[PDB]
């Protein structure tokens, strides 16, 4: 009746409604250090987001969302595997129903507890809207959390999921810099791949942090306090909306590290 993360409508299910969920170029992937390129061609990755103006942040049903203003050149990303400028433009996290899993990227089949993904769109499209129609759409950065020492520049994101518990709630959320989400190291694996959720297009580069960052267990409890439902409906709480990985394909990933 429509897609979600059941066992009905799930991950499994999504190849009847969009087809393309059995394409060349599906998302996510392992990453097998034992096969992974370096190629000392990838430039560093150049992230400018002290412009970065966040607006609010809204619980959609499929996991919550922090939007931005990208109209101006204000927070981009550049460098790397990119050619060209990309608007950042949302992001939003992916977890489990424990600590053990979240992540839909894994490491040598190693999953994480989460896995935040920065959305960014190539300004030569003008929108969004028509960058996602193209196979050098958009870029994610992919960030990988392990449960450990709290991330202080989380605290904010935590404690507010509190007023957006139900699909359909949202809150103001200015003055956030998403800065305080990076780890230390910028080192990455980049691919080509697709959006992770319908309409599952295939217009991603991927770029795969190999720093995850720790946030504790407290943190990342509250993600699990969320529901999946509206105000008012039958309770579903919000955990494991992950993709599990896809087949790699004729594809090659590619290390910007030695
Ligand atoms: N049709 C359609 C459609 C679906 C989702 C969006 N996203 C949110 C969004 C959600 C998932 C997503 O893919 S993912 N998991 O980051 O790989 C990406 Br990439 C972007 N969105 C919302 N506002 N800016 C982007 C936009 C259009
Ligand atoms: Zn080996
Ligand atoms: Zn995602």
């Amino acid at each position: 009746h429509h897609w979600g993360y059941g066992k009905h409508n799930g991950p499994e299910h999504w190849h009847k409604d969009f087809p393309i969920a059995k394409g060349e170029r599906q998302s996510p992937v392992d990453i097998d250090t034992h096969t992974a390129k370096y190629d000392p061609s990838l430039k560093p990755l150049s992230v400018s987001y002290d412009q970065a103006t966040s607006l609010r942040i809204l619980n959609n049903g499929h996991a919550f969302n922090v939007e931005f203003d990208d109209s101006q050149d204000k927070a981009v990303l550049k460098g790397g595997p990119l050619d060209g400028t990309y608007r950042l433009i949302q992001f939003h996290f992916h977890w489990g129903s424990l600590d053990g899993q979240g992540s839909e990227h894994t490491v040598d089949k190693k999953k994480y507890a989460a896995e935040l993904h920065l959305v960014h769109w190539n300004t030569k499209y003008g929108d969004f809207g028509k960058a996602v129609q193209q196979p050098d759409g958009l870029a994610v950065l992919g960030i990988f959390l392990k449960v450990g020492s709290a991330k202080p520049g989380l605290q904010k994101v935590v404690d507010v999921l509190d007023s957006i518990k139900t699909k359909g709630k949202s809150a103001d959320f200015t003055n956030f810099d998403p800065r305080g989400l990076l780890p230390e190291s910028l080192d990455y694996w980049t691919y080509p791949g697709s959006l992770t959720t319908p309409p599952l297009l295939e217009c991603v580069t991927w770029i795969v942090l190999k720093e995850p960052i720790s946030v504790s267990s407290e943190q990342v409890l509250k993600f699990r306090k969320l529901n999946f439902n509206g105000e008012g409906e039958p309770e579903e709480l919000m955990v494991d909306n992950w993709r599990p990985a896809q087949p790699l394909k004729n594809r090659q990933i590619k290390a910007s590290f030695k």
